[PDB]
């Protein structure tokens, strides 16, 4: 099981180059199985899951290699479904159903399995997918969906925020007999970005970003080019090192307009920031990040996805900063693992209450998800002496080369054998 | 967004009028689905959730006017698929379903969206409707149901206390072919209200009030007049609105023998409690409340939907109090809003410790469900300085007037743009 | 309702002789139901549950009698739908399901209600079910399963451990067609001696204990005579009674094997473990414990069904310990209970941190749960003064003659009417 072993105290400070997101690569590898002409994409990070992602493509039946673009000849799927052995280690094959009902009319992805931060249903995929047409049945595990012919599109309704459900019914109904509305749909860049992809490839879609968006179904998606978008939350992340640990970085080949409400509050926790085109600096001048209030919520609010590493930030600010997180419901599992190190941290409902001190303890902690993972290297970095995260697998999955990219900022960490 | 600015402190003392039991207005508006000749409902008090109900009850097909009582003629329904576009800001709308079955044979209600003090499943709406005949599929975010041919009796053992279920299986057992008993019955006295709304039209239910009722089917309902009871949860809020404060108020259009739990913690919280029949007087004599423990748990229990209210009393009371919920699994959401006015509660598992402190300070806190957003403005009255509470349309829902009837009171609150 | 009202301070010394695994016998009753031949199962516990699962057993048509040991003979087994009057006391009588279907091509199990410790879905025993040929639906409360002829062994990955899905999959594919394998399957002892039974009744099974089980179907099974392992949560809860009260003991009829885990962990609190064949002896030496730390998982790491045991061990040792609970997730219901007694305990998300006191003081707690209901017996033993445990019947279904045997180490016990 590696280990990440870190010792502090350090500071991070330089530069980083920012990768491509890997929420937006995950949804556009996926909605590849829709295109009928070769597909480049280009900026995709080296993440777990695409590595499994591109396993399944495979799998199915589509021509796949990478490097620094995945390349995607989807021609000849000929499986239309997913083997439990790829899709248990990924959440984010459930994405490949509604491409494969869309365009083949059946699909068989594994309900999936494995939970951490929260329970996670895929019930707002199969309620749009069935209402656009599909029948879905739920056996042995699987989720089997299928239509008889096409699709057709509806006018659906959301009935909450859901990055990926939004996905499911917009990917699939690009090939839907029709037009469909999707009313409450999320507005996140990741979707932006995939359904300019499609877009790329001759879906007819518009009104993403927004609140609702439509697409007139066609009958046949080519190929073609499309260049991912920079990962806000590694951005934010290299954001957060460099403030908790009083630094200053320069981000480069970012999309600043994609954080403005971390750079907020990163403005609030006294940091300065400043940003260009493709690049965002943060300088704290020395000092010690002041407590800041946070609530998550679906874009263009506080990301989620960066609750944890502000949790981090706050339990070594000045001050008493409250956390609410409320877009998914078992996402404090860091907060135990923080308190190991020596912070103060009332958790009540879905508040982490939190009080700042000035420096933590290095300790044995455990990595129990994506983002808490590298919020407990990030807590290692700035504490005294040794940290050991157990289970830096976690890491791996959305931060492509990390101990590099952090030990280039000064960091020491050091990979050991398990 | 309206929100409430509340400044305190301030001495909740005078009188006030109890309405209609939100709770029993709410069942028998979708009871009266079944009635076969005009209805008055009176008493109705005048909630968001009573307008989306007659608005669903309308585009069903029954005629509806309103005013201090709503008016259902309820002949000519004819849809008998409510629209989403009701139903999301409803979780009360389920109950049009077996009101639709029993009598139509068909009914199609969304599954209800957005939890927010648990996960609130509705299997035992189904459940029983099922084993009363029903076929239940659910599809498209719907609940299908369909009998063809009457439902049939059976002998229903619930398997938990559920109000909702009790009402489900209540209603669509006045229609069916035979005898219903349904075991371990909410004793409630919503149902208990509920119960003789069906028989004022002509049901023929004994035992409710108990934990076994028993209805015998008959093939039509007429229509009548029937007045509601007493809102006990708006007077458990304005009997705490006092206690808190240590005023004195009387509570006109009530009914005390809803409220034995309630008062007795009252009473020990130092309260001092005298009722007549229709009428409850609290005189705190100036003093503060001193902490008591409650558990929550059904009727005739400390009932749930006090938890919130009596949460604040607790965290302003002399001592420590502990308060353990039992009936729903995320309905501390209040606390953390609490606590950033000054309160000292310790949350562990179902239960939050209470360490009472004499006075709050006034903060700005967030509404997060009915009960907490009358809690949050209570706390507020009693505060020092300003709070404003965020989304108070939630209090919207179950307290008809309420910056009136607090601001009789002595309160001073002001609803602000957004 | 039952309560225990216990005396301390009071030290927990002497010997215990250790009973039959309440979940050994638990899932060999079940088991039984594939058995042609009759069978004699020594070593059983005299629990409440093992009360339940008889009746069962005999409402379905096996002959049944018991004692020291229960005698079941299940040659005319005849009806296949459990009622729901002995199914809605016990979660065990899931497992009639697999048997019924794997011998009588059908089976009626009512859906297990009441939840405590987590939501305990069965999802994982419908999977493998259906994957090995079943046909499941769920209707009015209930699993119905059913096949048409045998069952078809599969190649079953379990895609999280469970120990009751894994017994589900063990017994139906005895008499199944062909071979299947089961991965990840869970490891633990009483899975083992269930699989042994099942062997001695002549099903063709190897690799129970390991993580991937194999069962090569046979056309029928016979009888014979099984005896029950040792009850290794009965053992940890008489050594931790013991270590909390700084005495020392004698576990008679024991398996020392099945709790390597927990002996660590009290070496580790300071504990002077000594171990042979068929027995183990704890001695404290006078001295209190140290606070130590806890991860729950699955078998062989620290058993969940000890966690509650352990916490109270903790918030009476030295120091600080942390216990996280990943297993199930609503298992801190003992917790505030134990506060109520004095004690200091933070929750953060899954973990309970755990300052240590020296003493306790004796209190009026609820029991919550199994494991729950004896941690606070034992904490009463130990209190200052009076302690009431209310529904101690919870105790009852998995610690036979309790009362009797705590009062053998000197406890002060008593069962009060009610
Ligand atoms: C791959 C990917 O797009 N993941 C991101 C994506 O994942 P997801 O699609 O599940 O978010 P989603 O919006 O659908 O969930 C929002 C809320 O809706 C519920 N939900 C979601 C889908 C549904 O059918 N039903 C439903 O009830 C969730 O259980 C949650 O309570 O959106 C969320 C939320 O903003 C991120 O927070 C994820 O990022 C993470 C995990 F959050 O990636 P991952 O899936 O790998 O685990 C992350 O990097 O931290
Ligand atoms: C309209 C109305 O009758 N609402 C009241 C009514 O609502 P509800 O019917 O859902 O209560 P119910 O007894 O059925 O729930 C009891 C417990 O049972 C579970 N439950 C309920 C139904 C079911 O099919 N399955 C099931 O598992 C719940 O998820 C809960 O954990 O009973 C509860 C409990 O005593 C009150 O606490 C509600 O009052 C509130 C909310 F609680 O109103 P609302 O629905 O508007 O949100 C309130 O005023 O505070
Ligand atoms: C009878 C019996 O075998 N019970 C023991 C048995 O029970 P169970 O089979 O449900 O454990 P299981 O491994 O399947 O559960 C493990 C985890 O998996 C989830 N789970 C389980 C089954 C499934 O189909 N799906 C699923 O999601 C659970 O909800 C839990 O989060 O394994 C657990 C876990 O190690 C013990 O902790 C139980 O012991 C207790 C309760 F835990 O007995 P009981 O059932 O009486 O309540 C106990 O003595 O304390």
């Amino acid at each position: 099981m590696d280990k990440f072993r870190v010792q502090g105290p350090t500071k991070l400070q330089g530069e980083v180059t920012i990768s491509g997101a890997k929420n937006a690569a995950l949804p556009i590898l996926f909605a590849a199985l829709l295109a009928e002409e070769p597909v480049e994409i280009q900026n995709v990070p080296k993440l777990k899951d695409v590595d499994t992602s591109m396993k399944l493509l495979s799998q199915l039946g589509a021509k796949v290699e990478r490097n620094g673009s995945v390349h995607i000849d989807a021609r000849d799927v000929n499986v239309f479904c997913a083997p439990y052995d790829l899709v248990k280690t990924m959440r984010a094959s459930i994405w490949a159903l509604g491409p494969l009902v869309a365009r083949f009319g059946q699909g068989q992805v594994s309900l999936p399995g494995g939970a951490t931060i929260g329970a996670r249903p895929v019930d707002l995929h199969i309620s749009g997918l069935e209402q656009l047409g599909a029948t879905i049945k739920l056996e042995e595990g699987y989720v089997k969906a299928s239509v008889d012919g096409r699709l057709k599109g509806a006018h659906i309704v959301m009935d909450k925020v859901s990055v990926g459900a939004t996905v499911t019914i917009m990917c699939a109904a690009t090939l839907a007999e029709g037009t469909t509305i999707i009313e409450n749909a999320a507005r996140e860049p990741e979707i932006v970005d995939t359904a300019n992809f499609l877009i790329t490839l001759g879906a007819k879609i518009s009104g993403q970003g927004t609140d609702r968006i439509v697409i007139e179904g066609v009958e046949r998606l080519g190929g073609g080019v499309y260049r991912v978008l920079p990962d806000r939350i590694e951005t934010g992340t290299f954001l957060v090192a460099a403030a908790i640990s009083r630094g200053k970085i320069i981000c480069r080949n970012a999309q600043p307009d994609t954080l403005d409400a971390v750079l907020a509050k990163l403005r609030d926790a006294g940091a300065d920031i400043e940003v260009g085109e493709d690049w965002i600096s943060l300088d704290m001048h020395g000092k010690r990040p002041k407590a800041v209030n946070v609530r998550t919520a679906p874009h263009p609010a506080f990301p989620t996805d960066m609750q944890a590493q502000f949790t981090l930030l706050n339990l070594v600010a000045e001050g008493t900063g409250f956390i609410t997180e409320t877009v998914f419901e078992n996402r404090f599992m860091h907060v135990p693992e923080l308190s190991r190190m020596g912070a103060h941290a009332e958790i009540e409902s879905n508040t982490v209450i939190c009080h700042g001190v000035e420096k933590l303890s290095g300790a044995q902690v455990m990595a129990t998800d994506l983002r808490a993972s590298a919020s407990l290297v990030l807590a290692g970095c700035i504490a005294e002496g040794t940290t050991v995260v157990d289970r830096i697998y976690h890491i791996d999955r959305g931060y492509e080369r990390i101990e590099d990219k952090l030990r280039a900022l000064g960091a020491n960490i050091e990979r050991v054998k398990g």
